[PDB]
């Protein structure tokens, strides 16, 4: 599934991603934006060999499994596979897990690079929420 914009904001609301551990819902907005453009179904293979999957480009390599990512870890106890549901659930319980590992939400590199310090709440602007 490819969301809108404000499809995807009312989606992260409904499942509690806004102002989880103080990251406003546009925060969430801008890092699926740069890491999927908001497609459920993206995949990227890493340099390492691990892939990132899904809206929020869960990496293979700590929190999901795919079966193919050399002594890497499960921590959402999931598939990668079910990263990729137009049901954004276990990507939103996954992101929860992830951003509360002590980086906040510098664990999304594109987050960082160009959410990071931005002026987010463009991102929410226009939506019914
Ligand atoms: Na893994």
């Amino acid at each position: 599934k490819v969301f809108g914009r404000c499809e995807l904001a009312a989606a992260m609301k409904r499942h509690g991603l806004d102002n989880y551990r103080g990251y406003s819902l546009g925060n969430w907005v801008c890092a699926a934006k740069f890491e999927s453009n908001f497609n459920t179904q993206a995949t990227n293979r890493n340099t390492d060999g691990s892939t990132d999957y899904g809206i929020l480009q869960i990496n293979s390599r700590w929190w999901c499994n795919d079966g193919r990512t050399p002594g890497s870890r499960n921590l959402c106890n999931i598939p990668c596979s079910a990263l990729l549901s137009s049901d954004i659930t276990a990507s939103v319980n996954c992101a929860k897990k992830i951003v509360s590992d002590g980086n906040g939400m510098n664990a999304w590199v594109a987050w960082r690079n160009r959410c990071k310090g931005t002026d987010v709440q463009a991102w929410i602007r226009g939506c019914r929420l």
